[PDB]
């Protein structure tokens, strides 16, 4: 279990009890959405799987299908998302990002740039089992140019994991190479940027980006804005933010999703669901530090109804 998640395993857990109570809630005239939300947002992902199993054995109906039939709107999206395992949820979100003629590059980038090697290994495996095809093949068919190269490289999840051994010489050489490949000359050696940023460990790259400031007039993020454009630039910016401060990265994404009129629910829901058992506590801390008011407050003031209640539970409170 992650100590930085907002959703923790329920102590007095009884899958049968929850399955019985959810069944009654589903069959209540008009549905008792409150009970369904109160239960599922207060159980760990694993516990939800146990609940789904108990539910089917007792009713001969799959819980997911029962809820897709019983719920609708944004609430349905949150609840069904919470029922999928982490890998399954990410795999389905990735598949959804590449559905149709166009491609939701923003979603594809957010997911591919933020997941660890461990998470990506599972996503790749589950993706193959669910859609029968490979994740890489789909990315390749929905992207092109250097943007494709970068996304394919990242999706592989073969990033080095040089344990904890700091390589000061490589830190310096990588910083010099990133500079020589960009700001230092006319044009940009994008392949060098892709290699360094996708093959080195996160702790290493954090140190590289710091050492980079010693050679370059602008930091990594500004360097990216001056060297590349389009989806490629967007990908690099997201990637560097994820490396420098992943919790802050998500906090900014969350703020952006609610700032204006209405909310970009697709993003808001994916982050609340997917990071609820990973680093939501860190995301909350960075969000409050930067924006002043808590993430809870923004969710409260930007969504309504049972949907809002569900998201607030995933947030977990504020402190």
């Amino acid at each position: 279990p992650s100590a930085y998640g907002s959703v923790k395993a329920y102590t007095n857990f009884d899958a049968e009890r929850d399955a019985l109570n959810i069944e009654t809630a589903i069959k209540t005239k008009g549905v008792d959405e409150v009970t369904i939300v109160n239960i599922l947002t207060n159980r760990s992902n694993e516990q939800r799987q146990d609940i789904a199993f108990a539910y089917q054995r007792r009713t001969k109906k799959e819980l997911a299908s029962a809820l897709k039939s019983a719920l609708s709107g944004h609430l349905e999206t949150v609840i069904l998302g919470l029922l999928k395992t982490p890998a399954q949820y990410d795999a389905s979100e990735l598949k959804a990002s590449m559905k149709g003629l166009g491609t939701d590059e923003d979603s594809l980038i957010e997911i591919i740039c933020s997941r660890t090697n461990q998470e990506l290994q599972e996503i790749n495996r589950v993706y193959k089992e669910m859609y029968k095809t490979d994740l890489e093949k789909d990315i390749i068919s929905d992207t092109s140019g250097d943007f494709r190269k970068l996304m394919v490289a990242l999706a592989k999840g073969r990033r080095a994991e040089d344990g904890s051994v700091i390589d000061y010489e490589l830190i310096d050489q990588d910083a010099r190479d990133l500079y020589d490949a960009g700001v230092k000359r006319k044009g940009t050696d994008v392949p060098k940027w892709i290699s360094i940023m996708t093959e080195r460990s996160v702790p290493h790259l954090q140190k590289v980006f710091d050492r980079y400031k010693s050679y370059s007039p602008y930091d990594m993020l500004e360097s990216i804005r001056k060297e590349v454009k389009g989806d490629l630039e967007n990908a690099f910016l997201n990637l560097v933010q994820c490396i420098q401060n992943k919790p802050l990265y998500f906090a900014d994404r969350l703020y952006d999703s609610m700032k204006g009129k209405g909310t970009r629910d697709k993003v808001l829901i994916r982050i609340m669901v997917s990071r609820s058992e990973v680093d939501m506590l860190k995301i909350r801390s960075e969000f409050k530090r930067k924006y002043g008011k808590s993430l809870y407050y923004y969710i409260q003031q930007d969504t309504k109804g049972d949907y809002q209640k569900a998201l607030l539970y995933l947030c977990g409170g504020d402190d």
